[PDB]
RNA sequence: AGGCAUUGAAAGCGACCACCAGGGGCACAACAA
């Protein structure tokens, strides 16, 4: 949102913090998960992701892992990708994550309003068989009204 | 009015067609205490 925080505390432990509107689980977690996978790829750093205000505490080999999520919605264990990542991992749970909310976003969503609440749906059904893949890209086209995809889309 | 004589060979189907389009989710609810 060169210096403009000089006033504020050096962050020894670094705590970003969401908030959402909508009163749901789902929707609470979609955003911190994002951010949890994102921030140890662009910067390096590790990632506790949870509701407690108390956190687990690094060190030397408790960094053994990159990412911990406690308790994420269950979106997350229906994609069966680890609540715990090491920094090796972080790439495919990104590329699944994104996979996943951007094919959510296509079929079962609307232009101002995400509807998040349907996203353990949307897992559930590319995890069982890959083809709904595009069970969910004519979902869209439904929507969408058009009888065809574009070419890109293909 | 009589004897006689109530039938006979062959054929018993042949061609073509055994479907046509279009739809194959639609809505919402993902926690409550």
């Amino acid at each position: 949102n060169q210096l403009k925080y000089t006033k504020e505390d050096l962050p020894f432990l670094a705590t970003v913090y969401t908030t959402t509107r909508e009163k749901t689980d789902t929707d609470a977690w979609v955003k911190p998960a994002f951010l949890a996978l994102l921030l140890p790829y662009l910067l390096g750093v590790k990632a506790i992701a949870t509701r407690s205000m108390v956190p687990l505490y690094r060190s030397d080999q408790d960094f053994r892992e990159s990412i911990h999520l406690d308790g994420v919605a269950g979106f997350w264990s229906l994609l069966g990708i680890p609540t715990d990542l090491r920094v090796e991992d972080i790439t495919p749970a990104l590329n699944k994550l994104l996979a996943i909310y951007t094919l959510h976003l296509a079929a079962r969503s609307s232009p101002p309003k995400a509807r998040w609440q349907d996203l353990p749906k949307t897992v559930q059904e590319v995890m069982t068989d890959v083809l709904n893949v595009f069970a969910l890209a004519e979902q869209g086209l439904r929507r969408e009204k058009r009888d065809r995809p574009y070419e890109s889309e293909v």
